[PDB]
């Protein structure tokens, strides 16, 4: 396994020849060992990575797609950089193509003749097809697509379409007999050079390719000036102002390998050195983003710069975007069910008793809302950047988090006024006001103080939870300036932690001792009621919590067994001045504010998710028309499942519609400063999504 010789997979004669070649200058500068496989096509190298016949392949977007699939299941670990070395770019733009002379825009090519450069590929086909959606007057499945395209322009070029069904695609292909339009070499008019030229030659009145073929491939500069661009905009512009037109901003091309015993690191030395040894000019003996006169981008792009590594948390459908990912499942799709899709709000559920009491709204929201469900919060996040759900409501913590990930705020939980409102029946634009961190004791424990609770044991939230983790953790970590955070108290019950470390010493999992420190409530210290069953149960010796948390659970608010006799009395807050006071006097004896808890979506889903939100809250909302002899969208009863169980109403966001408008600036600068001690694999991933 983890390395020794890398398997390439070449698609190619003269693919073979090339990674032959590369064979050979990599040990002969004493490198690590590529060995070299064969086949014929993309998904023959999918097979065989995935049969463990071979280890990688550098795919286009278009085939990403495809080998994530099941039962491949493939992984990206490599993306290709275009663009120089500082204007360096994991990215291209798909362009339409066009001779100058011809006054046509891309809202007319009906009945044109067309040069794509392959079926599947990004610029090639995805951008093009998704793009003219429209004018296609498609029926939808099981008609395919290319039926339609077929129909649409009068012949056209697309490696790999079929010959057969659909006579018109190859039409224009220049291949000689077997080889008619074939998505490989032995056709003239095959990737984004082949189409180029199909377009040069007459043959097509359009090329759908990336921004720099025109600019790989025609050396004058007035040659270049031949053409012009299709904007989607229904504009036609040079071919250097491509970043104003441009059908889309894809993917670079990526090297796949399984992501089961893959041998990523393997794989990313082996590209890490070649790239070193024989990447853009340095050592003539080979060159690795090099063709012979012959060829054209074997084994990658003529022209990349390097490699870029996709970190761990990246698969296909993240490395896709949800744009584009999206745009992929869409084609295989009717303008009716992308429709539905549309118009329906997928919630993502952490842990199976939300998604219960998600299954439970959704039987009852008249097809608006369908749930989805993630273990953890961060796997939430990334389903809905998949765009295969779309919102959840988050602790701040998870808003700055999302909100690296791009996503935006949309609603926000409303509570109990600043003693502003009755029952307030404007609890839609009342403005939050936020809630109170505080930390909590037994009465008892006199002794117990702000400047002793060090080295004690800690109950808290959840890691990255503002009440819970955010507020304590950085106000201690703003005094000793250390990263240890496992070491500020003995034992805690912090979930999301390190089952092992100190830091879920305390948590007691589920009903059965499992799922013990999990961040989800199916571990029994988790969240509000959770870290203040912690102390309550003298678990741990404070509880990093909100102050509402005593009230609602002492005093026969709680009828849970473990919560009955606890009475307000026994429990006390810890003030930063080195007092105590009791739970009524948090207004003035609180670590701090927090944010209150957000819905967050993707910037497509808001106008929806909002509409669905609001029309559904009327009705099972807290002064609920169906709550609650019906639904209860705000109780799960001190258990805050989806939402917390205090929410007056979901109210609007008063322009604060950015994390970090939302969050605010001392906020944000501080969970920034936190996160320097360590990042997550998800702000990884989408930092790295982000550039
Ligand atoms: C796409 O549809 C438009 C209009 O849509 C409908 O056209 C109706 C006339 C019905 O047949 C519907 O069932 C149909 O889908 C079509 O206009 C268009 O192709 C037509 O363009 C042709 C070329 O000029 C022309 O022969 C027709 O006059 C014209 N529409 C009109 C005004 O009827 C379809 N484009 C396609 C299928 O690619
Ligand atoms: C947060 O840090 C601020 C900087 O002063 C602290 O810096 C340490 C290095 C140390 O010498 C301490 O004297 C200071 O507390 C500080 O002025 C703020 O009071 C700090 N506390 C919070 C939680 O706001
Ligand atoms: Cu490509
Ligand atoms: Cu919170």
């Amino acid at each position: 396994g983890r390395r020794r010789s890398v398997q390439w997979c070449a698609v190619s004669n003269p693919e073979a020849t090339k990674c032959f070649q590369w064979q050979r200058n990599m040990r002969k500068v004493r490198g690590p060992p590529v060995s070299c496989i064969k086949r014929d096509s993309p998904i023959q190298c999918i097979q065989a990575i995935a049969e463990n016949r071979a280890d990688a392949v550098t795919l286009d977007g278009g085939f990403i797609y495809e080998a994530g699939l099941a039962p491949y299941k493939l992984r990206p670990v490599a993306a290709e950089v275009y663009g120089t070395e500082r204007q360096p770019r994991t990215h291209y733009y798909a362009v339409a193509v066009v001779k100058k002379g011809g006054s046509f825009q891309l809202n007319e090519l009906q009945g044109l003749k067309s040069c794509h450069t392959g079926l599947r590929r990004t610029a090639g086909w995805n951008v093009p097809i998704g793009t003219l959606r429209p004018f296609l007057n498609w029926t939808g499945p099981p008609e395919p697509i290319e039926a339609a395209v077929a129909r649409f322009f009068s012949a056209s070029c697309v490696p790999g379409a079929d010959k057969g069904q659909f006579p018109n695609l190859c039409r224009l292909c220049a291949g000689t007999g077997e080889n008619k339009c074939a998505f490989s070499s032995q056709e003239p008019y095959f990737s984004y050079s082949g189409a180029f030229k199909c377009l040069r030659d007459g043959a097509g009145d359009v090329a759908f390719i990336r921004e720099s073929t025109v600019f790989e491939d025609l050396s004058d500069e007035a040659e270049r000036d031949e053409y012009e661009l299709l904007c989607p905009d229904n504009t036609r512009k040079p071919v250097d102002k491509f970043k104003d037109c441009h059908l889309a901003r894809v993917p670079s091309h990526a090297v796949v390998a399984r992501s089961v015993n893959g041998k990523e690191d393997a794989i990313w030395n082996l590209l890490r050195q070649a790239q070193e040894k024989f990447g853009k000019d340095k050592s003539p003996k080979f060159q690795l983003f090099g063709s012979p006169s012959g060829q054209k981008d074997l084994l990658f792009k003529d022209s990349a710069i390097g490699f870029s590594r996709v970190p761990p948390r990246i698969d296909s459908g993240l490395y896709l975007g949800s744009g584009y990912f999206t745009a992929i499942q869409n084609l295989r799709k009717s303008e009716e069910e992308v429709a539905a899709r549309r118009a329906r709000v997928v919630w993502c559920a952490v842990g199976e008793q939300e998604l219960r009491k998600c299954n439970q709204w959704s039987g009852l929201s008249e097809g608006s809302v369908t749930c989805s469900s993630a273990s953890t919060t961060e796997d939430c996040i990334a389903l809905v950047l998949k765009g295969e759900a779309d919102a959840m409501s988050l602790d701040g913590g998870y808003v700055y988090t999302a909100g690296k990930c791009g996503l935006v705020p949309v609603l926000a939980e409303n509570y109990k006024s600043q003693q502003s409102s009755d029952p307030d029946p404007n609890c839609v634009d009342r403005p939050v006001e936020g809630y109170l961190a505080v930390a909590v004791v037994r009465r008892s424990d006199t002794s117990l103080t702000w400047n002793s609770v060090k080295g004690k044991k800690s109950c808290h939230t959840a890691v990255d939870r503002t009440a819970g983790w955010n507020i304590p953790m950085g106000l201690l970590f703003n005094q000793t300036g250390s990263c240890k955070f496992d070491e500020y108290f003995s034992q805690s019950c912090a979930p999301g932690s390190d089952p092992r470390s100190n830091l879920c010493a305390l948590c007691i999992g589920d009903e059965e001792g499992e799922n013990k420190c999990v961040p989800n409530s199916n571990e029994r210290y988790y969240g509000y009621t959770g870290a203040f069953r912690c102390l309550a149960e003298n678990a741990g010796d404070v509880a990093f919590v909100k102050d509402v948390t005593v009230l609602q659970n002492t005093d026969g608010n709680n009828n849970e067994a473990w919560a009955k006799d606890l009475k307000l009395a026994d429990f006390a807050l810890l003030c930063l001045d080195g007092k105590r006071k009791p739970v009524t006097e948090a207004r003035s004896c609180h670590l701090a504010m927090a944010p209150n808890h957000a819905v967050v979506s993707r910037m497509d889903k808001v106008e929806r998710l909002k509409q669905v939100l609001l029309h559904q809250q009327a009705k099972f909302g807290r002064n609920g028309s169906d709550c609650p002899d019906k639904f209860c969208l705000f109780q799960s009863e001190t258990k805050n499942l989806l939402f917390n169980d205090n929410t007056e109403c979901l109210a609007r966001l008063h322009g604060k519609t950015t994390y970090e408008k939302y969050l605010g600036p001392q906020y944000v600068a501080g969970i920034t400063n936190l996160k320097k001690c360590s990042t997550s694999p998800l702000l990884e991933a989408c930092e790295f999504l982000r550039k």
